[PDB]
């Protein structure tokens, strides 16, 4: 039956990379269980508009006081209890996703199962930064093809796009190959991107402005490579508009970016209704975040590999007890109720920069 | 955790109606109710099929659906173990069409799954309304005024929308007389896909009587003509028959074929696909409302639970069971007061077969096992 | 003058292939003659929505009781006597096509002549399944080019499309070559299908969903090869919509799929009014069905070869007395009133699994 | 089985009219009737040509058509054997235009073929109505009121549509006075291609008088301007002159140049092509109706038989022969009561030349042989 949110902890961690990374966590306590979720906003607004400082204000000033001590039928009811506030989808995702975790756990059901997925494993890809020259790009691609990754993503930028891609396709005629245009382009560049079409990329990711759909739709008419939207799809209706304007053919789906699991299933379902695929984006998540992504990825319109590769690629040691390791490009769904992972409270303590508990 | 479908009953019943339901495709005075009961994990899931004896509203038949259940769907799931209702649906291969047949299996599985968890069906689907707004659809009328009297009767019960079944040679009159006597109600017409683009003039001045929508004026399988008609009139169009899937809903809305969808859970292949239709509509800014097929309390209760989702923004066809049946097939009454229908309490549908009463109106019954 | 339908037989046959095939037949008796038609629905709904079990219910429960003992001016009058029922075009085609056969026979006129055709022979093509590799595809194509077939159709699927087609066109630069994409594709694949354009295929058949027109219209804008619609054209207005949306340029016309001869002539005429060709699809028909198809194919907008090849390709022995054998890619129209063929009642008896007669 | 065209007569007759037919392209008080009679297999087929002495309604002339018949079409078919009317049509080479000339040959062949089979023409074409709804078109009026009196006269006979021939400087007045006295009839205007896009204002407020359509307001050969005018007004447009083939019909409807087609059998080149026009329109959801050209009973009877097809959903111009002729060229009367015209009984057209009477109104006559 229903659930009472009794308490909430905010823990801010400074987690060392394999130079640290600040990881905000929300823990929601109720019915003898807890749900845990990870904030993916940055210290400064670089990938998008939200920041850690601004999100925590909203959490402890508005969102938490709205739900603490209330009783809820499902996580959708929890999201609704905060519907009058604009944007801040990543802040809201912290509450929403912890609630899914919590809800799934009062039921004894894995999270992906509840969302309607039934994959036990999910295909993963790897992303590659800009390298010094062509053969260094090919050498690093060759390494990752051999590890079994099922899609290779190249970061490109004007003056360095056709060359790395030509070199790679030449060495690797058949692999699934994509590029990240990282909003580095303008419509002026359409001729430079037309040159990528003969290399049969699965898609080009967000070539133009992060908040644009209209110009992408225009660029899509000028090149044959499908466009993939990332930062400009913050909701189901963004997804609907993007696909209907022809701004892209593929969506990079980041769960916190669109406000959590329920909106994400919506985006996934809208995309599917247009026969467009989604795939799971990543944001250097700790195991909390990584585990949420994997569970969402089990949904059936996730037909392209996702950025939920091995935790060991990123961390010396993760905040959770479970290792999340991909093998031959497949990531197993962590077993258990909810996310199927468990915070290591003693280790987290050693890397906690700040924490607080709010009650009733 | 996971569930094993151990056995299945098909039970076909017949219930005398209480009113005479006249539609553009004919008059109906009784109703045949095919039930599928799924058994596993010490509970059961029950679903009602909405296909007809003959293909009048749409393409499926009870006869065609049953042998598909017997020879294909049931053999594919009996003795199998599933993580969720979507996995059950997945196991019914790539068979084309036959959405209502699939819906019987899919919806029974949702009821069984929820009962294993002990949660209301609607809650699992993401809805959190405790009650749902309802209107009434009223069949075709003997005369130009027996219409208004059947109307008054319903405006007085607080039904939140009045829907008039209409027909070629009987459409502007019944609405005329109705908007005459009740100038301010939410009012709409069905129009059972009985028209063509030809009749666009005839349907144009219905623009006057401020209807919330006109429901399925053109071919049951059309989207493109509807898009054109939408451009030749002010009253929004509502699609019923035309939308049998979430991609159908997407095309309809992308084309501008309607601005409203009548979502019938079994027509689209069940709860998951109805939730997708609902989400797709929402994403276009188009509301849905819950259509009805004169269901017994099994179907009506599945409907009520789906209707708890937040894009069900207009009143549905889910009125009081006592309007239809001297005695329903379930123990609980499903009654609306003031145009609100409360969500039947309990796990899954929150309703229960009256096995004793059902036995006396049963005319066919089989048991299938692993 | 007019005609009274006095009786109707349903015969269900189990006909051995050259593993059997179930063949439902309807025989309509009136005015001292009979008309015979063949159901092309399957045991399970795989090519489309209808099944043998569901069609026979409709026949013996609804359609037959509606026409038995009535008098009719033409087959259009017969179809009309069942107009209030939705879909089930193949079930309806059984009644409609037998009625054409019956009507044509009370007149002493060949069926194609009545429909307005005047070809005495019709060009035929051959369809090829997926083969193991390129040269096995080319060897089998070479065989069929030599037998005189006038169009070659390859089944393709993602990962096996450009290779068989490249190999074939290379060996056979000038033959009429088409592919069956068997609804195996998505809009995501438009780049893979663009790659077929340089091989000058006459058309690509139904690449996307079986019930879609809108997405096909979209795909048609992305490739140069004409699209051919099959399962998504169930009527004259489907045909009109398909050609008007630009969903395709060619229609695969299957007579039972659209409800029989009269609707088919409509589809043929609508297509023609858009200057688009039709061609005769096939469904592994016995000689009854094969004979109906050949008569319809004699119409003048059937400008591409049809799948009404030799009966001996499919059956040890056919249900009819007449051999239907193509020679050098040409199939002669069977001589006689109506379909110009005759059931072998003694042989059919040996392979009858069920039969029944309904009267007045 | 097959038929041999053994011989052919061309007979040109002239019949005094009974009313004066004023159109935008002039007034008509007599009518010249070119007949073609085909002979084979001990029966005959008769067709009436609808081209004029001078090219006023459209481009063909009786003179031009006859020498085309003499020097080309007839030589191509005489002594030949054909399976059906479509084969006859096929044998008339690739000659461009001249649809009415072709129609004389094609329609005579349909009448002969049907008679060889002993079946009604309409039955062979797929029609199964036993009677057909008809309206009347009324010529241009002396005054703003001699209009209404000629109208009343016709509303009283139960004609199912009233059609007013109109003209530049005489259009809103005649309709004004008519809709004044008869507020609820089906009413429409012809408008003989006498306007241009300029006059869109003048034709706009005709929107008011609820006409089912406005017939051919712009150029006789135009589709594109009509499409534009259709977007500047509410009343549906009807095309006549513009549609001379099934691809013309397809373009007109794809462009949105009209929502209704006046199907004139001889204008489009005969029965087969008229059946294609009809089917194409149906496929767009657009109705047709049977236009008329003041035909003798030969033409009127071909018209009635074509009109039995099911997309002839609006009343045609096929009124009673006694409105036109003191004495018709055939033995049978073609009379409508209450706006219904019964299908003349018999094989083919079901009508018969009165050879004796025709002889006295004949002014030209030839015989051509194999």
């Amino acid at each position: 039956r229903m659930f009472k949110i009794e308490a909430a902890e905010i823990v801010v961690a400074r987690l060392p990379l394999k130079t640290h990374k600040v990881v905000p966590l929300l823990i929601l306590h109720g019915e003898g269980v807890q749900g845990v979720a990870e904030g993916t906003m940055e210290a400064r607004p670089m990938y998008r508009e939200e920041t850690i400082c601004g999100a925590l204000c909203l959490l402890r000033g508005t969102f938490l006081p709205a739900i603490l001590g209330q009783t809820f039928a499902n996580p959708e009811a929890v999201s609704d209890a905060l519907g009058s506030y604009r944007g801040n989808r990543m802040a809201r995702a912290m509450v929403e996703m912890a609630a899914w975790d919590l809800w799934a756990r009062t039921l004894g059901v894995p999270l992906g199962t509840l969302l309607g997925g039934h994959k036990e494993q999910v295909e993963v890809g790897v992303s590659l930064g800009i390298q010094a020259d062509e053969q260094a790009t090919v050498d690093l691609v060759r390494r990752h093809v051999e590890q079994g990754y099922r899609r290779i993503k190249l970061k490109i930028k004007p003056g360095w796009d056709v060359q790395p891609v030509r070199a790679t396709r030449e060495a690797f005629p058949d692999i699934r190959l994509t590029v990240d245009a990282n909003s580095a382009y303008t419509l002026a560049d359409a001729g430079r991107l037309r040159q990528l079409d003969e290399y049969d990329l699965t898609y080009i990711e967000q070539p133009l402005a992060w908040d644009d759909l209209v110009d992408h739709a225009e660029l899509a008419r000028r090149i044959r490579t499908p466009l993939c939207l990332d930062e400009s799809v913050a909701s189901a209706s963004d997804a609907r508009k993007a696909l209907a304007l022809g701004a892209g053919g593929v969506i990079n789906l980041k769960v916190a970016r669109v406000g959590g699991h329920a909106e994400s299933r919506r985006v996934h379902d809208v995309a599917q209704s247009f026969g467009a695929p989604v795939w799971c984006g990543g944001m250097l998540e700790s195991g909390i975040g990584r585990a949420h992504n994997i569970h969402l990825s089990t949904l059936s319109n996730f037909r392209l590999p996702g950025d939920t590769s091995s935790a060991s690629r990123y961390w010396e040691r993760d905040l959770i007890q479970e290792p999340l390791e991909a093998v031959d490009g497949l990531m197993p769904v962590p077993q258990g109720p909810g996310t199927g992972v468990t915070l290591d409270r003693e280790f987290l303590a050693t890397v906690t920069e700040a924490q607080e508990e709010h009650r009733a």
